[PDB]
């Protein structure tokens, strides 16, 4: 089938700006939500979350090395 997102996350709206869903995903137990470029920088600036990293939404590839 075609590329698509999982129903366990869906298009969750960015609660920081309240404008739209973010392109970057955070899998950390602290976040577990999407953020925009500016909202992501604001969220992860605080110490204790500086180990986080922006991921793609769902799998960008079914299988790889
Ligand atoms: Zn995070
Ligand atoms: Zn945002």
């Amino acid at each position: 089938g075609p590329v698509q997102i999982d129903p366990y996350l869906e298009d969750s709206l960015c609660h920081i700006c309240s404008s739209q869903p973010g392109p970057f995903f955070c899998r950390d137990q602290v976040c577990f939500k999407y953020f925009c470029r500016s909202c992501w920088h604001w969220r992860h600036s605080m110490e204790g979350l500086r180990h986080h990293s922006p991921l793609m939404r769902n799998q960008k590839n079914r299988d790889s090395s």
